[PDB]
C-alpha cells in the first residue's frame, strides 16, 4: 500500500526522484521553463549536473516526509503551507502540482511494480486542495 | 524534451527515419516525384529496396546533427546554407521542408513515445525560416 510505496521510493530515492521528475517533464515539456538550468540538456547531461541529482532528491525527500506524515493520504495543512511559502515556488499555481501528480501516477502504473497508484492520485488531489487553502493560486 | 528526443531517435535511427519518411510520402504522395523508383510501391516494398533505408538513414543522421547543433530549436545558419546548396536539393522550395515537418510532428503525436512534438514543430518552422534566409525559394 501507500506506506510500502514510501519505503520503496525511499530505498532508492535518487533513482525514483530522477525518473519521476523526467516523466513529469516528458509529459508536460512546457514545465521545463521553471528550471532554467535544465533547458537544452539531455537526460545524461542532467544526471552529470550536481544540482540536478541533489535538488531532485531533496524534492522527493520532502514529498516522502509529507506523505509519511499524512493520515489516509490527507496531508498536514502545515506541510502544504511550507510548500506554498517556499521562495522557489512563488510563481507556481496548483496546476503545476496537479501535473506533477498526474505524471507520478502514470509512472507508477507503467512501472512493472505494485505501487498503490490510486492512493498516490488521491494524495495528490488532497495536497492540491491543501495548497489552495494555504493561498496558492 | 527536444535534446533527449534527438538521443531517442539516434538510438533507433533506421527505424524512426524510415517510419517518418514513409509517413511523409503517404501523407504527400506527389512528393515521390522528387525521388527515383519510389512510385508504385507499398511501404514493405520500399523498405526492401537496396538504398531506401540507407538513404533515409543518411538524411536523418544529418537532421539529428542539425537539431543537436541548434540552440533553443534554432538551427545554425551554416547548416541551413548546406541544405540550400546541396545539389540533391536544387529543385526544392521551403514548402517541401514544411510538409516533411508536418508529417514528422504528426508521427510524433501519434507515437507511444513521449516526444516533445511542439519543440519539433518549432524546430521545423525555424529551419524553414533559416532556409529562406539562406536563399531557398
Ligand atoms: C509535492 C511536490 C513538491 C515538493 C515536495 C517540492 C519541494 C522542493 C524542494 C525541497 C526544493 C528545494 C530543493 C533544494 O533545496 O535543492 C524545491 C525547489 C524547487 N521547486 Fe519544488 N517541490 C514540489 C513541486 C514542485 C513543482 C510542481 C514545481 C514546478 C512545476 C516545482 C518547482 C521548483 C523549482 C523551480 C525549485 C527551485 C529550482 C530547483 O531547485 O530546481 N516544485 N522544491
Ligand atoms: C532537414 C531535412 C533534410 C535533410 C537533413 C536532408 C538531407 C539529405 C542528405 C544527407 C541527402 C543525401 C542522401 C544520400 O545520398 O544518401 C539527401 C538527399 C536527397 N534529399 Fe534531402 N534532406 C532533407 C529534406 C529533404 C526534403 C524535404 C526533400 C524533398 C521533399 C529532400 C529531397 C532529397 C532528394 C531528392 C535527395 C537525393 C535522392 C535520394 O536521396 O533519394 N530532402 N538529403
Ligand atoms: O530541482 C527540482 C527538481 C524537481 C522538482 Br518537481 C522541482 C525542483
Ligand atoms: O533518400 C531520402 C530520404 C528521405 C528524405 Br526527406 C530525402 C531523401
Amino acid at each position: 500500500g501507500f506506506k510500502q510505496d514510501i519505503a520503496t521510493i525511499r530505498g532508492d530515492l535518487r533513482t525514483y526522484a530522477q525518473d519521476i521528475f523526467l516523466a513529469f517533464l516528458n509529459k508536460y515539456p512546457d514545465e521545463r521553463r521553471y528550471f532554467k538550468n535544465y533547458v537544452g540538456k539531455s537526460d545524461q547531461e542532467l544526471k552529470s549536473m550536481a544540482k540536478f541529482g541533489d535538488h531532485t532528491e531533496k524534492v522527493f525527500n520532502l514529498m516522502m516526509e509529507v506523505a509519511d506524515r499524512a493520515t489516509d493520504c490527507v496531508p498536514l495543512a502545515s506541510d502544504a503551507n511550507t510548500l506554498v511559502q517556499m521562495k522557489q515556488h512563488s510563481s507556481l499555481t496548483t496546476g503545476n502540482f496537479e501535473k506533477l501528480f498526474v505524471a507520478l501516477v502514470e509512472y507508477m502504473r507503467a512501472s512493472g511494480q505494485s505501487f498503490d497508484s490510486q492512493s498516490w492520485d488521491r494524495f495528490g488531489k488532497n495536497l492540491v486542495s491543501a495548497l489552495s487553502s494555504a493561498g496558492m493560486k
